[PDB]
RNA sequence: UAAGGGAAGUCGGCAAAAUAGAUCCGUAACUUCGGGAAAAGGAUUGGCUCUAAGGGUUGG
RNA sequence: UACCUGGUUGAUUCUGCCAGUAGUCAUAUGCUUGUCUCAAAGAUUAAGCCAUGCAUGUCUAAGUUUAAGCAAUUAAACCGCGAAACUGCGAAUGGCUCAUUAAAUCAGUUAUAGUUUAUUUGAUAGUACCUUACUACAUGGAUAACCGUGGUAAUUCUAGAGCUAAUACAUGCUAAAAACCCCGACUUCAGGGGUGUAUUUAUUAGAUUAAAAACCAAUGCCCUUCGGGGCUAACUGGUGAUUCAUAAUAACUUCUCGAAUCGCAUGGCCUUGCGCUGGCGAUGGUUCAUUCAAAUUUCUGCCCUAUCAACUUUCGACGGCUGGGUCUUGGCCAGCCAUGGUGACAACGGGUAACGGAGGGUUAGGGCUCGACCCCGGAGAAGGAGCCUGAGAAACGGCUACUACAUCCAAGGAAGGCAGCAGGCGCGCAAAUUACCCAAUCCCGACACGGGGAGGUAGUGACAAUAAAUACUGAUACAGGGCUCUUUUGGGUCUUGUAAUUGGAAUGAGUACAAUUUAAAUCCCUUAACGAGGAACAAUUGGAGGGCAAGUCUGGUGCCAGCAGCCGCGGUAAUUCCAGCUCCAAUAGCGUAUAUUAAAGUUGUUGAGGUUAAAAAGCUCGUAGUUGAACCUUGGGCUCGGCCCGUCGGUCCUGGGUCGGGCCUUUCCUGGAGAACCGCAUGCCCUUCACUGGGUGUGUCGGGGAACCAGGACUUUUACCGUGAACAAAUCAGAUCGCUCAAAGAAGGCCUAUGCUCGAAUGUACUAGCAUGGAAUAAUAGAAUAGGACG
RNA sequence: CCCGUUCGGCACCUUACGAUAAAUCAAAAUGUUUGGGCUCCUGGGGGAGUAUGGUCGCAAGGCUGAAACUUAAAGAAAUUG
RNA sequence: AAAGCUAUCCAAACUCGGUCAUUUAGAGGAAGUAAAAGUCGUAACAAGGUCUCCGUUGGUGAACCAGCGGAGGGAUCAUU
RNA sequence: UUUUUUUUUUUUUUUUU
C-alpha cells in the first residue's frame, strides 16, 4: 500500500528578503533552535491553525460545521497551553504569533522551570538523556508539552542529576 | 522441337519465342484536361440438366 | 496564503518578451554524507535477446494396497503407519508488462421478459417404465503399480510378454396404494394398457368490463303442496408488462437422473433364521432458488488535425423475412426483397513519444498539466492463426502449424519461449542479491498435517519523507549598556560580550558481556566493563556589482586566461577571472540540466489586444452557426402558523420583520375501508320559552373542498432551479488516541487484580441517468376555407 | 434671395463630466464600478508570406500556409540636446 | 475402432503488385543565420541632397532605377 | 538654380539624516 507521508516546512516565497532574515535570525537565537527549517516548521503550522480558523469564521455562527470545527481547533489549542480558557472563540486565534508556539516547545519549558540555566544547555540536557516527562524520558527537544503534562518534568532516574549515579567522566576519576 | 542456364552470342535481342478473343476487376507519372489507356497487372472460359428476365396479336 | 524584481533610452511613459523567484510523489547528474523511523527502485529506449537456478501441486476414519516396505499382531481369514501407481481436484488464481487500441477500452447509470454457471447454501426424486443365461446376500471386461526382455548418442521417449483393483469404463431389477386417459367381450353397462423425472413437438387451463328476457339447436338436472324456483356450481398465484410460475393431454429419444460407492457406532425385535430392523457422517445425484461470477446491453461523456469534405455499399453497407449457428439476442452467418445508413452540431481519414479511471503536481475564483506504475476494468505472453481437456482458456511455466531467433547431435534425430523471482548481454542520461523462509496475509489440494520467488524477512539503496549529533558550563582579566555620585581616585560586580587565562561535569557515533527481537538471523529498543580536549570523533555545497543576503582587503593575469541564467566584468589600481583572508545563504545537505505549474489579464468564459506598438477581410450578397421589439392573473382583503429581533423568566405570556398554509374578490370518479361538511344518537351554550347522569369504537338520511389504497379518464412539450434516493476502497479535507515528539498507525484506556469499556467518526458523487416540486426567464403548438369546444 | 423648425448626409469649430502610453478621440466615451448582438485577425524580432502539399490562372501570379535555426531586444508616442 | 481418404470452413506463411505513414543517402543548385577592424559603391534616416512608401511591369555589379496608378506614415491642415 | 563619396573594434557614472 502507498503509505501517507507529508512535509512539516516550506521555503519562503522569497529566498533573501532582508527583514525576513533578521526577523527569523531572533527567533533562532533567542530559542536556541538548530537551523531555519524548523523555524519555517512552526510558521507552517501556524499557518494551518490561522486558515483553518478564518475559513471557519466565513461561515455562519448556528452552522454546525463551525461549531464543531471551530471547538475542536480550539481543544487542541488550550491543551498545549497555546490558549487560555477566555479566548473564546476563534478571534483570538489569529492573534497567535510564531513566538506564543515557541515557549511550549521541551527546550523552552525546561529552561523557563529553571532546570537549566542557559537555552543552549537546556537543548543539549533534553538530547542527552537527562530530562524526564512524568515517568516517560523525552530526548526530541520538539516535544510540545501541554499545560497538564508542564507539572511533571524532572531529570532522568537513571541520569546522575535526580537519579544519583555518577557518569563515565566522574567514574573515570576514581 | 529441345534438358539446365537465360543475351554470357552479336556492332546491335538481327532471328525466334513470349503476350494475344470475350467478360469482370484494377490502372501511375505527366498532360495542351482532349489523352496517356488495351497503361502496368489480375481472375473466369468446356459439356450436360435446368431456372429466370427481356415481346407481339385478339378479345375486358 | 488574490504579491513581484532586473533588462531596449541621454532621460520618460508604454507594447512586448528575456532573465530572475517558488512548488513538483520528477527524472538524471556533480560534490559531500554521523544517527532514528518509513521507504521508491530496468516504465521511458529494445512488447529487445536470454546461460543457469527456482516459481504448482495436493490424502482424510471416510475412492483403489499382497511394496517380495516398516511396525506389535493370527497357520489362516486383512489393517496401525505407509511408498509407487490408478482415480478426483486444481493448474483459467496469482504475478508481470502497457505493445495494440480514439465511441474502441473505460467511467457513472440501465436490461437480460435475450443467457451460461464448477463451487457454496436451502430445499429437492416412491412409479408394475424393460434388458441381460439369470441374480440384488450385489453384474462384466480391460489397465496401471509390480516381475522379466530391450531399442536409440540423446528427452519428464517408450515397446513386446505375465498378472491384479475401483467412486477409473460399461451394464442392470425396483415402492405399496390412490387417481386420470385409452382399448373393451359382455342383451339395453369384467378385464387389459399407459401415466416419475430428463429431451423435443403439438394442444388445453392459467379468469374476473353494468345490469335483463326470447324461438333454442342440443339432455335441460333437481326441487314438482305436479304453478313455479334455483342451477351445469365453489375456488383460482405473480409481474408496470409475457405464450410467466404451474398444471393437464397426445406422442418422441443412439432414453439423462432415479446410489451395484466408503467410515464410525454398533444397538433393538421375535417365527432363532448366520431372520427383520436401527443413527451419524463422506462422496455423489435431477430440478428450483441462491453464491462467486461471466457474457452481452441502454443513455451520456474522450487529446491534436480540413495541407483530411464527402464516407459505407462489387464480396453486408441500412433494413425486412425464412433458416442455420451460438449458452442466448443480433447481418453473426446462408438464401430472397428493397435502397438505404453517416456527415459542416466535423462524418470519414491521419497523428499520438495514447491503455481508460479512481487519482498525482500546482493554483483566490475560473484553470493548466501529468496519470507505464501498490487499487478497479481491458489486452498480451518472440509475431499471427488453429485446437484438445475442461463449468470456466482461443491458455501459452498446454498442444499443432508457419516466420524470425536459438540449443544438443554419433548428422538419423531431439528439444524452446524470463513483459514470473534472481541473474546476464544489449540499449541507453537513466534504475538493486543468481540471499533466507512460509513465521506473519491469504490462496489451493483428497486437505488441522502439504505447497506457494504470491507474500514476508534480510542485503544494495542521498527517489522522496520524519525526528535529530558535531558540543555544555563556573570563576578570573578586559570592554560595553546601566545604576548613587562625575570629589572624572571609577568597575563597584546588575547584565551581555571578548575570555587565545583555566577548572569542571555529561553523553552518543563507535564497541561489547548479557538480555530482547525474529521461522532463524540483522537493526532499533534495554544495558555490564570500554569509548573526547581540538592533533581529536576536524560539514559541506554555492556566492559576495545589481536583481538578491554578504569585501573600498592582499597577491597574480592583463579583452589573454577566463567569469556571467539576464544586465555585464577583464586592454597593467579587476568590489565580477585565478587564489589567500573575511563574510553571506542553506545546512546533512547544496548545485546543475530537462519536463510542468504559479507568476501569465503573455491564451483572457471570468479576463487581453486590433488608428499609430502584431492585428478590421478591397467591397457587397449570402448558407450553416450565434443572437433576436413589446404583449396574456395583477391588485386588494380575510386570516392561520413557524423562525428571528426586545422586555417579560415560568426553574436551578408580548409588537415588528421574514418565510410558509387555506379562503373570498368572474379564479376528478368508482367502494369510501377512516376522514367530513348540512343538521350528528348523546353532547355544547343560549332569548323565561321542554324535563335529563349515563354509553368509546358508529349505522342511515347525507357527503363543496382532504392525505389512504387501486382501476380509469382529463394534463402542451422542452431548457432552467430546489429537494430526495442510489452513487468501490484507497486519495483529499477532517474527529479521537503522548507510536518518547514527528512523518506515520488505528490504536488504546481503566482496575492492584478479578476482566471492564469508548473507538476505528464526518464531509466529498461536477456532467449523464432516476423521482417530485417550483412556473419567472428562453423557446414551440393551439379555433381562420372552423375539418373548433361543450351535454 | 431672408429667418426659423425638423429628418437624413459630407464634414468642421471649442471643451473635457470621460478615454488613451501619448499624439489625439463626440468616438478611439458609456470598461478592474470589467457581460447589447455577430464576424474576422494578432501573441517578442527574424527566418517568412519563405519551403512544401492543395486549388484557381494561358502566363505573370493569387488563395491556403509551416518548420529547422537564430536573437535581447525590435517597436509606439512624446522629452531635452 | 487407429492410419488413411472425400468436401466445405477457419486460416498461419510466402511471392507478386497497390496505397498510406515515418525515417534516410545524393553530384550539383539556390537561400537563411552567425562571426568581424575584408573589397565596391552610398540606397534609407535632414527637402539624406532625385520627398518617402504601396501594387504591377521592365532593366541594371550591388544597394537600386524607370514607366502607370495610388497613399501621406510630407517638406503643404491655409490664399478671397 | 552645377556637385559635396567615406569615417575601422571596444571604451563615456554612485549614496543618506
Ligand atoms: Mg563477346
Ligand atoms: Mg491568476
Ligand atoms: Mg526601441
Ligand atoms: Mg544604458
Ligand atoms: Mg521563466
Ligand atoms: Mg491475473
Ligand atoms: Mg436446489
Ligand atoms: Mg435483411
Ligand atoms: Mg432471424
Ligand atoms: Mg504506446
Ligand atoms: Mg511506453
Ligand atoms: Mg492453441
Ligand atoms: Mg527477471
Ligand atoms: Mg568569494
Ligand atoms: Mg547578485
Ligand atoms: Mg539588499
Ligand atoms: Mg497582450
Ligand atoms: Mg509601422
Ligand atoms: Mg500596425
Ligand atoms: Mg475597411
Ligand atoms: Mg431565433
Ligand atoms: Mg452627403
Ligand atoms: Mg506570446
Ligand atoms: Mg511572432
Ligand atoms: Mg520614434
Ligand atoms: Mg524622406
Ligand atoms: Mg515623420
Ligand atoms: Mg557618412
Ligand atoms: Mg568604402
Ligand atoms: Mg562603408
Amino acid at each position: 500500500a502507498p503509505r501517507s507521508y507529508s512535509k512539516t516546512a516550506k521555503v519562503p516565497r522569497r529566498p533573501f528578503e532582508a527583514a525576513r532574515l533578521d526577523s527569523e535570525l531572533k527567533l533562532v537565537g533567542e530559542y536556541g533552535l538548530r537551523n531555519k527549517r524548523e523555524v519555517w516548521r512552526v510558521l507552517l503550522t501556524l499557518s494551518k491553525i490561522r486558515r483553518a480558523a478564518r475559513q471557519l469564521l466565513t461561515l455562519d455562527e448556528k452552522d454546525p460545521k463551525r461549531l464543531f470545527e471551530g471547538n475542536a481547533l480550539i481543544r487542541r489549542l488550550v491543551r498545549v497551553g497555546v490558549l487560555d480558557e477566555s479566548r473564546m472563540k476563534l478571534d483570538y486565534v489569529l492573534a497567535l504569533k510564531a513566538e506564543d508556539f515557541l515557549e511550549r516547545r521541551l527546550q523552552t519549558c525546561v529552561y523557563k522551570l529553571g532546570l537549566a540555566k542557559s537555552i543552549h544547555h537546556a537543548r543539549v540536557l533534553i538530547r542527552q538523556r537527562h530530562i524526564r516527562v512524568g515517568k516517560q524520558i523525552v530526548n526530541v527537544p520538539s516535544f510540545v508539552v501541554r499545560l497538564d503534562s508542564q507539572k511533571h518534568i524532572d531529570f532522568a532516574l537513571t541520569s546522575p542529576f535526580g537519579g544519583g549515579r555518577p557518569g563515565r567522566v566522574r567514574r573515570k576519576k576514581a
